């Protein structure tokens, strides 16, 4: 029988058969009471005991989200919705564990992404079988709760206080300091990692106080907190809350009857209303997520970077080739997953007016004049290419490497990454290319199994991808072997050196999009 | 079989070793782990263990930045470390002929790696071969390198500079105190070394502290006044300040930036190391060692003059392109993997890399007094010339110029010219015979004939060791009949012996006209 001995209890496992080898797992712990009722936005409140042997053998209930429906049927949207029920209950991690037993394992945790709105640690891509078999380590991740039910901000006001999600997610960090030595993990040996918001998620940890003795190292995987997506104003946050209320029939004179009223509200109701808060939004818009709350975060992100108040440790962060693509088929006129999506100069001005609603038109100009020296006139996929890599690079690319700059200014050795390699399977059309969250599969190991039809080359890159992170956890250096391998080097701020991650030759290259990236730090902010 | 040494019991090993057997002792603790605290001071004597210590394997080296520039490639893999890295590396090995001697002479080796990487664990540097052939114990040691050796803020317990010097001077110290046990005779005890190791062994003629430690010394390719070898306190200033603002431990407060230091990941020490000088060349060595003030009471240079040295003899020499190694980490134009053919132009391109602070009329008085072909038609000419700027600045030049004023002193002194190229050599026929291309003929690996030396190269090398081995015991490096004499080198006729497989003659004078260049010229650009 597998059980462990939790201080809230004893919990009961799986045993799991992952290449000729077996992978414990212990799915659907609880770490948090349900933040049901009179707690529902509040900061997660901490466990009691329970005296049974709680079943942690299948995953949990997803924390409440809407669906993305755009594409009934496709498994290309539709592998990133909740494969479990959902419910406000759904405070729970999962832990894999290698077999046999470890002694002092690194400890790997999964922060998923999905705009602070969606997402579930129970997604078939974030699987950490794979990596507890192949690497030897701890795989743990948790649910935590999204959109306004987890960022509805009232600052100040402990019945809404904002990041409430964040707490959650510090909550499980919490629980594993408490509890992994019980399952064989080393406690001083925990790395964070996490994709897009998980991403974001992973770097305000390293900014905030209470965290920094919760982890060791971080990974961060196409998101930083310095996205224009991520952090909201506090006073920003504190509007939507109001026009929330009144989209319920909420609104109040006093702020704790605004919340006294959103507790009654079902769910659904609160979901039903979370779109319209925004005046415009894009498709990029986060309508409840992180903000100022004067604890999990004491001032605004920029600042603490600047001045060096963060935890001093090392990181490891890259971006994909094709971030903005996924994006288009999400509002941008002409775009279809189901077309070669081919579009027109007037076209591509629309697009802009999509994804940058409040910029003047000459700023409008100066963003297609910087991206239409074309090196060959047509071409005809130029203004569709144009348009994927200016959301790409305004969202994801340049924010990720303004991020490394800064932090490994202050000593910490940094390594960059761009994963370049288009997956086999993947099920949205070639013009799309290396997309937003396609590079997870990979890190994750899910090549490596062979029944799966992926190829040989793949199977050596995600090979090499898992070992590479695994190492980083256990080392602070993401190295392969000491032979016969290209060395990662740290990244700084004068020469920029990154690492190229694909099948055909992983180069050590510099000053990844320089000439795209001045235009968003040095231009765009002065229009 | 087991030995007890001053501070506890060690069991070793057999080899089988060309029919006999040779006793080796792997991995012998001789001083605390620098870890914590201990990390950038000098080495703490060890207290004794009660257990039985298992030297049977190659211990851990020490933390160090590795040549990754040709992934797969023998030549630059075979210099990597092959244990584990750590700071916890402070051991020695130890090679015993069998059956036990009673009173052998030992031979103390100490790798080379530019102060800033290496390990004695090193395949070539395999002491099996020496003790089955000749009957001698063999040693040798790891030692720290990088900033985690050679910091220096003078003055300074915390951070002194020089400890990997002291490393070595440890591990002298327990051979002095400990080799009787083993069959060995702490009175006939020979330093050899290559390169960095060389450039040590020379530094340990000069250091008191050293005197009584060892007998006599041998240097391949390396000596204390090559131009890479001593950090000035002033350049050594500005790079312990660069490493902190680099590592974000700048403080107002030496002591303070050394606690901070203290706290870093080793690796975020290593990594840094590159940057803490501006105008590096491949031949930079940014951690080394500087006039501490203990190890060095003065600048080596004066010493030398003065003769404030341990007076004995001396085994001295160089390869004949010691350049050519460097030409592939930097210069434009070379590869290993072409001909490396260049232009004029290209050439004085090389020279900016590897001179960066001088004048535009020095690198042109380099570029003149290395361009009298001989024959002007070779297209070979200029990759040529610039192997051999780099060589005899920094390897031969120096050595000659060293073994000169050290045999001034009374001193009986042998000096040797290697021009052998190993016919397994990896890399290309163009850099010919390399810099560390000897070591692998000192060490006696052609003597091994399930491995595809030539028998031309087993004789070579068998003569090579004998007659070390033999200026261990006896202070002179004869051999054999049939075989050359080998003359003493002294200032007015400078006599030489050429090692080769087609005839070793006695020559006088190694490029003289090269050296006149750089001892009494380039010093005034
Ligand atoms: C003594 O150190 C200073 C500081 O130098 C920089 O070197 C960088 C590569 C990096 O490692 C960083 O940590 C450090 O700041 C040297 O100063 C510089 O000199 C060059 C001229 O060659 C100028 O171009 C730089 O602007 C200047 N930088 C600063 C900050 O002053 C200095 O050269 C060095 N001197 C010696 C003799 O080593
Ligand atoms: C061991 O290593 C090479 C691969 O080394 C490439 O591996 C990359 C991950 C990267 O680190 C890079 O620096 C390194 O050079 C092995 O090579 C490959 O071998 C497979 C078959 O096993 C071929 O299908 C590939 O085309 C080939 N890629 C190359 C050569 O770039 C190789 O087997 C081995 N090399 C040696 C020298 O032992
Ligand atoms: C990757 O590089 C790291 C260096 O950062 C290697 O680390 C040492 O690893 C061994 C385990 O084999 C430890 O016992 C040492 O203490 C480590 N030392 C340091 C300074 O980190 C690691 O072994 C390398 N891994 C591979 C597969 O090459
Ligand atoms: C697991 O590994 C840790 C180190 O990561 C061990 O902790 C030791 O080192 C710590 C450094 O942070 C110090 O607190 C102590 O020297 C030591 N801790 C102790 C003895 O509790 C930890 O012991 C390991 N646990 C095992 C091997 O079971
Ligand atoms: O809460 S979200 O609305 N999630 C719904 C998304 C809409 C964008 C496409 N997909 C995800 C996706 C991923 C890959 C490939 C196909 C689809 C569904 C949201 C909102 C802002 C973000 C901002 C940044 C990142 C993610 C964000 C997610
Ligand atoms: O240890 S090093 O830091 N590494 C750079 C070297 C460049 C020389 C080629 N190799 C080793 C090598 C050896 C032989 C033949 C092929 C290759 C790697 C270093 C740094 C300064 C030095 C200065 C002087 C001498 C040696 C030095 C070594
Ligand atoms: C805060 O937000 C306000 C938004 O008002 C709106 O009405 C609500 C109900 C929603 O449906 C939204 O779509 C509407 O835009 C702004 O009117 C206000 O100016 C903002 N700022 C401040 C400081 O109040
Ligand atoms: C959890 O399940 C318990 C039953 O264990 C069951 O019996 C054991 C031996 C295994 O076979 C297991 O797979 C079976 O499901 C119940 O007795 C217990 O009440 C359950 N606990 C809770 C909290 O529901
Ligand atoms: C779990 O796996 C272990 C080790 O492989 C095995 O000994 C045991 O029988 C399994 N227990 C189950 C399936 O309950
Ligand atoms: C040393 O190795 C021997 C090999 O025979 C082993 O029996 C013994 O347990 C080891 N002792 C140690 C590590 O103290
Ligand atoms: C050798 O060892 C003996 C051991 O008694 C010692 O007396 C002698 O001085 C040593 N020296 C030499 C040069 O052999
Ligand atoms: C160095 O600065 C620290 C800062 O408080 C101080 O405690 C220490 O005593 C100082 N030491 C010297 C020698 O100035
Ligand atoms: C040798 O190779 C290097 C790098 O590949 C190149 O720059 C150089 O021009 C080549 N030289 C010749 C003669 O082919
Ligand atoms: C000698 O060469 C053969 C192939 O040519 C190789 O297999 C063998 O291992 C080599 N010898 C040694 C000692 O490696
Ligand atoms: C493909 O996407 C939509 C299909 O509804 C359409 O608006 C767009 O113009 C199409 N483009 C083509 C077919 O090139
Ligand atoms: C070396 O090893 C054995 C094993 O202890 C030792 O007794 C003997 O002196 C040597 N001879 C052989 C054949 O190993
Ligand atoms: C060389 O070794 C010693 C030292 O001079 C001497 O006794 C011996 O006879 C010499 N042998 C030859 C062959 O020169
Ligand atoms: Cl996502
Ligand atoms: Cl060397």
């Amino acid at each position: 029988d597998i059980i462990i001995a939790t201080k809230n209890g004893k919990v009961r496992g799986m045993n799991l058969t992952v290449f000729g080898g077996t992978v414990t797992a212990f799915l659907g712990i609880p770490y948090a009471q349900p933040p049901l009722g009179r707690l529902r936005f509040k900061k997660p409140q901490s466990l009691t005991k329970w005296s049974d042997i709680w079943n942690a053998t299948k995953y949990a209930n997803s924390c409440c989200q809407n669906i993305d429906q755009s594409f009934p049927g496709f498994h290309g949207s539709e592998m990133w919705n909740p494969n479990t029920d959902l419910s406000e209950d759904c405070l729970y991690l999962n832990v894999w564990i290698p077999a046999p037993k470890p002694k002092n394992a690194t400890v790997l945790i999964w922060i998923y992404g999905g705009g602070f709105q969606t997402g579930t640690s129970s997604l078939h891509v974030y699987d950490g079988k794979f990596l507890a078999r192949v690497e030897r380590v701890i795989v743990v991740s948790m649910n935590y709760r999204v959109g306004a039910l987890g960022f509805l901000a009232l600052p100040g006001n402990p019945e809404a206080p904002g990041n409430m999600g964040l707490f959650d997610q510090q909550l499980a960090l919490q629980w594993v300091q408490k509890n992994i030595a019980a399952f064989g993990g080393n406690p001083k040996s925990v790395t964070l990692f996490g994709e897009s918001a998980g991403a974001a998620s992973v770097s305000l940890h390293l900014l905030s106080p209470g965290s920094h003795s919760l982890f060791t190292r971080a990974i961060l995987q196409s998101g930083s907190f310095n996205a224009p997506w991520a952090v909201t104003s506090l006073y920003e946050a504190r509007n939507r809350t109001l026009n929330l209320a009144k989209l319920t029939g909420c609104s109040r004179e006093n702020e704790t009857e605004i919340i006294k009223c959103l507790r009654n509200k079902d769910p659904q109701e609160i979901l039903l209303n979370e779109a319209f808060v925004v005046p415009y939004g894009t498709p990029l818009s986060v309508n409840f997520g992180p903000t100022v709350d004067g604890d999990f975060l004491t001032d605004m992100p920029d600042i603490l970077l600047e001045l060096g108040q963060f935890k001093k440790t090392q990181i490891l962060v890259g971006v994909n080739k094709d971030e903005g693509t996924a994006f288009l088929v999400y509002g941008a006129p002409g775009f279809s997953k189901d077309n070669n999506s081919i579009i027109t100069r007037k076209e591509f001005q629309e697009g802009l007016k999509i994804f940058f609603p409040g910029v003047s038109e000459f700023g409008k100009e100066s963003i297609l004049f910087h991206y239409t020296d074309w090196v060959d006139d047509q071409r005809p996929e130029n203004y569709r290419e144009a348009l994927g890599d200016v959301v790409g690079d305004y969202n994801f690319i340049c924010p990720a490497l303004e991020f490394t700059k800064k932090f490994s200014e202050w000593g910490n050795n940094a390594f960059f990454y761009y994963f370049e390699h288009r997956s086999s399977k993947l099920p949205w059309p070639e013009w799309m290319g290396v997309m937003h969250g396609y590079e997870i599969e990979f890190v994750f190991g899910l090549p490596l199994e062979r029944r799966d039809n992926y190829t040989k080359a793949e199977e050596i890159l995600s090979r090499s991808i898992v070992k590479r992170w695994a190492n980083f956890a256990k080392y602070g250096n993401p190295n392969e072997t000491q032979n016969n391998s290209t060395s990662w080097p740290v990244f700084k701020s004068t020469e920029q050196k990154y690492l190229t991650l694909n099948t055909e030759s992983t180069r050590i290259m510099t000053k990844l999009r320089a000439q795209q990236c001045r235009f968003w730090t040095s231009f765009f902010p002065k229009v």
